[PDB]
């Protein structure tokens, strides 16, 4: 068995092996890459997203959210408050003020200690979640608007022919922005590209060992855990490695910086946080070895979930049973 520790792997595509990214993505499962939850792709120096990040300002954050915690530091939720619109422009001025920065620090180490002792007497304020795309329409290799949508992977494997789209998302970060714990809808993969900026911390449970992070939680987190069988899917609750290392769960961790794509895999539980300014783009896929994980994936029907219109065909489909009580959750 490849990767039987479920390390975190770093791959180097040549420009060549670029290319075609289903085959690549097959190739790094041939490696045991999958087994992490997560894996780190760094393209071929030839390769450019886009020509320059110069004209970015007057890109329109909708409803930027702060995310004010609860708990104690190793162990919290977070909400989201949302606030009024703003630039790209004037958010990484917000960002950039003495309220908002990075404060000084040695390593990424040092920034990872202070992170988790002083998140929570903050309330640092996320773009996340804008529709959109940075990468040129020229550019053709792993161009995250251009790759092979979900539902024809559906209709390939399965031979059903579904409704619903599949489009990228920006996230513009500051300092302690922080991405919680779960999977993705359906237990997707999710491909995430670092246009710029500031450097983006990840934590990975591996996939095999995914309900040990359920049941810490449901401990962890108990009146959630009663309200709701799947409330991971809520994406509020925060667990530090040191809490984790504490209660034996086995998790990887990795900085991603600019220029880098992070996979994560089907049923890799993950979470993180953000250095400093940054803007990320990222998107669900599958392949399929996916199919199964979809078929099994939990779901919320509690209502606090709700997601996007092209998960219900997913969930009709491969889990019609469930389907009559998750669409109640959804409506
Ligand atoms: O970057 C973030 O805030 C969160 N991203 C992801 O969970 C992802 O790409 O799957
Ligand atoms: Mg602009
Ligand atoms: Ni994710
Ligand atoms: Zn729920």
């Amino acid at each position: 068995a490849q990767n039987p520790n479920c390390n975190i792997m770093i791959f180097h595509p040549t420009k060549e092996e670029f290319n075609d990214f289903d085959k690549y993505i097959a190739y790094m499962e041939s490696q045991g890459a999958h087994r992490a939850g997560l894996a780190k792709i760094i393209p071929p120096k030839e390769w450019k997203a886009r020509e320059t990040y110069d004209n970015i300002s007057e890109i329109l954050i909708a409803t930027p959210l702060q995310q004010v915690a609860s708990g104690r530091a190793g162990v919290f939720t977070q909400y989201h408050k949302k606030k009024k619109a703003m630039t790209v422009g004037e958010y990484r001025h917000l960002a950039n003020s003495k309220k908002y920065q990075t404060p000084p620090h040695q390593n990424f180490e040092d920034l990872e200690r202070k992170y988790w002792k002083n998140r929570i007497y903050n309330s640092p304020i996320y773009g996340a979640d804008i529709s959109g795309s940075l990468f040129d329409e020229n550019t053709k290799q792993w161009n995250l608007g251009h790759l092979g949508t979900i539902q024809d992977l559906l209709e390939k494997e399965c031979g059903v022919v579904i409704e619903g789209v599949n489009t990228p998302y920006l996230y513009f970060g500051m300092w302690k922005t922080t991405f919680a714990w779960h999977t993705e809808d359906m237990d997707l993969y999710s491909i995430n590209y670092l246009h710029l900026g500031e450097p983006k911390t990840w934590y990975v449970v591996p996939p095999e060992h995914g309900q040990r992070l359920e049941r810490l939680a449901r401990e962890l987190f108990p009146g959630s855990s009663r309200g709701c069988g799947a409330f991971l899917r809520h994406k509020v609750a925060l667990i530090s490695p040191t809490v984790l290392k504490e209660n034996g769960i086995p998790f990887n961790r990795i900085t991603q910086e600019a220029g880098e794509f992070m996979v994560t895999f089907p049923y890799g539980y993950h979470a993180g946080f953000n250095h400093g300014f940054n803007c990320a783009e990222a998107i669900n896929f599958a392949t399929p070895r996916w199919i199964d994980y979809g078929k099994m994936a939990s779901q919320c029907s509690c209502g606090e979930a709700r997601v996007t219109f092209s998960m219900d065909a997913f969930v009709r489909i491969l889990q019609p049973e469930r389907y009559d009580l998750w669409k109640r959750g959804q409506d």
